[PDB]
């Protein structure tokens, strides 16, 4: 019956040919400079940012799209779809889900489905990549497409890494864990998402060790022998996600692993040398 298009914030970083495969569209974020803002992934692609940042000392801050282009981009789309799917970085760390939301009432010719991801990066992408693949299949309910995204949402996994504390701190994203711990985070953790907003997960001693502990947490689920799809994301740390990724995929053949990255916007807020790993089952 009804034709439902599929969208996505750039902070997803979904590979551009990737997208172009699955019918995904993208809003994307602004990374701010003190000249210049960008468009994040069109306008500036992750190794440029890293090395914009440290040649030019930069202290980079973030938008959300302006509730312009998405607008635009429904009524653009609301051409030839009924709904969209459009799914976005945690309502907790961004406005960009609530002016999905909001811009629904503001385009008469399609219906919006905001899908709070309550992550980001490709963790989130993974939601759009099923929402695809559902719509592939003549899923043809906007609603039983949710229903379906809102299970996977149980079993949807990321825990990272920072270099320094110092970005979080700076971009603002610490706020509510320190606002709960009462006092001020010093000491990296391992990082992950809860109730929508960042919070330590784990106290943990060095970055190797916070590997290993994800190693432990990865086993949990990739140990039941079910297919699943999972990512080493980096901050500038190609070579390093890399050998993880060669290591992990040997010890489980029924994931299917990305080397994936933290681009502008979520990179202005982890700061190189960040670290993740997440995944859920397909
Ligand atoms: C493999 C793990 C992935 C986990 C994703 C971590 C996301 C980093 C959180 C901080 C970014 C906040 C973005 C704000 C954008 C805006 O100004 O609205
Ligand atoms: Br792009
Ligand atoms: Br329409
Ligand atoms: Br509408
Ligand atoms: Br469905
Ligand atoms: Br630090
Ligand atoms: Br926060
Ligand atoms: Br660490």
């Amino acid at each position: 019956s009804m034709n439902i298009a599929v969208v996505t914030d750039s902070t997803a970083y979904i590979p551009k040919e990737m997208r172009e495969q699955h019918q995904i569209h993208m809003i994307p974020l602004q990374v701010v400079f003190r000249e210049e803002t960008y468009r994040e992934e069109i306008e500036l692609d992750w190794k440029s940012f890293y090395e914009e940042v440290k040649k030019h000392n930069e202290l980079p801050t973030t938008s959300q799209p302006p509730i312009g282009e998405l607008v635009a981009l429904y009524e653009e789309l609301g051409k030839s779809y009924d709904a969209v799917i459009s799914i976005h970085l945690s309502s907790g760390i961004s406005g960009t889900f609530s002016s999905a939301a909001a811009a629904d009432s503001m385009v008469d010719n399609i219906d919006v489905y905001p899908f709070d991801s309550e992550i980001s990066c490709l963790a989130q992408g993974f939601y759009a990549l099923k929402a695809a693949e559902l719509i592939k299949n003549g899923a043809s309910s906007p609603e039983d497409i949710i229903k379906e995204l809102e299970e996977m949402k149980k079993t949807v996994r990321a825990y990272f890494m920072v270099d320094d504390l110092a970005h979080l701190q700076r971009g603002g994203r610490l706020s509510s864990a320190q606002a709960f711990i009462g006092s001020l985070l010093k000491v990296k953790p391992i990082l992950h998402f809860d109730n929508k907003v960042i919070v330590p997960f784990e106290k943990i001693r060095t970055r190797k060790k916070a590997i290993s502990r994800i190693y432990e947490l990865l086993d949990e689920d990739a140990s039941k022998g079910l297919p699943m799809r999972a990512a080493v994301i980096h901050a500038n740390r190609e070579e390093e996600a890399a050998k993880i990724i060669e290591e992990l995929s040997a010890k489980y053949p029924h994931v299917e692993f990305y080397n994936s990255y933290f681009g502008a916007v979520i990179g202005t807020h982890l700061g190189e040398g960040a670290l993740g790993i997440c995944w859920c089952f397909k």
